[PDB]
């Protein structure tokens, strides 16, 4: 598993949830653990019942930035890249929780499979950080929604410092997103 897997399913389509996530285990490089957008699109394009929603590939920060500000322009780009309107406070709450442990929080992740830490110089840190969201709910009707995501997140920060930077905090980031929707019909 070389993803943060965030479902939020009933239980009753877990079983969809966990087929998809396996799939999208194939997207990453088995060397640099990297995500690749390349072969994300092919598996989409391999699924049954299924269509893509939303994708990116670029960069989306190289600043100086508040964490916290940071976080807020990424929520919007998921609103963005999910190509369907999700009301829930709740969902969103999964969504903003999963992009603030990209950047904190990672002291007691340090050594989990879905961040892999890269350069780890005196002026900069990058690793990757990647995440899977699984999603049903009232707002996808008769659909599953996938959104793997992968961040490239270079920092001007030491590692020994970044394990303990805060939303308050600011750095200059260099974040390059990767990610695709794709839904698929239910799991009859």
């Amino acid at each position: 598993t070389n993803f943060n897997e965030i479902f939020y399913v009933e239980p009753q389509y877990i079983a969809q949830a966990i087929r998809l996530t396996n799939t999208f285990q194939g997207a990453i490089d088995p060397l640099t653990l990297n995500f690749n957008f390349e072969k994300a699109l092919q598996i989409a394009n391999g699924l049954p019942n299924a269509g893509v929603t939303g994708t990116i590939n670029q960069s989306v920060i190289h600043q100086t930035i508040e964490v916290s500000v940071m976080i807020s322009q990424i929520k919007e780009i998921i609103r963005s890249v999910l190509g369907l309107v999700i009301n829930s406070a709740n969902f969103w709450n999964s969504v903003v929780s999963a992009i603030t442990n990209t950047f904190t929080n990672l002291e007691p992740q340090v050594d989990e499979n879905w961040i892999v830490w890269r350069n780890l110089s005196a002026t900069q840190t990058s690793y990757f950080y990647k995440i899977l969201f699984s999603i049903q709910n009232e707002d996808t009707g008769r659909f599953m929604a996938i959104l793997p995501i992968a961040f490239e997140i270079t920092v001007d920060v030491q590692k020994q410092q970044l394990l303990f930077i805060t939303i308050k905090d600011s750095a200059r980031y260099e974040v390059k997103m990767k990610a695709l929707t794709v839904v698929q019909a239910l799991d009859s």
